[PDB]
């Protein structure tokens, strides 16, 4: 079956940068855009980055595309986001996905089980 497992989380303070990844196993990865959504407390699923399959990059907004960095390594079925200057408000469960079409919706066909980071001031 499709496997995909986040990696990377933590605990970390304000202003501290951090690094996640998700390896993926059961598809041909370099045929799927690959997303990185995220949970935070008392807030729905979001979008967070996004990398097709033809390498473009789309982010959610002004609030992330500033300090984060999406990027993919075909050759090892993996794929990293880079998160520069946390805040407390990046507290959250952060969710690796894949899908053949979609950007932007949260309705991607395959998911992994999240990692979570908590950011304390």
């Amino acid at each position: 079956q499709v496997q995909l497992v986040e990696s990377g989380g933590g605990l970390v303070q304000a202003g501290d940068s951090l690094r996640l990844s998700c390896a993926a196993s059961g598809l041909t990865f370099n045929r799927y855009n690959m997303g990185w959504f995220r949970q935070a407390p008392g807030r729905e699923r979001e979008f967070v980055a996004s990398i097709s399959w033809s390498g473009d990059r789309t982010y959610g907004t002004d609030s992330v595309k500033g300090r984060f960095a999406i990027s993919r390594d075909n050759a090892k079925n993996t794929m990293y986001l880079q998160m520069n200057s946390l805040k407390p408000e990046d507290t959250a469960v952060y969710y690796c996905a894949a899908d053949r079409f979609l950007t932007r919706s949260v309705k991607y066909d395959y998911w992994g089980q999240g990692t979570q980071v908590t950011v304390s001031s």
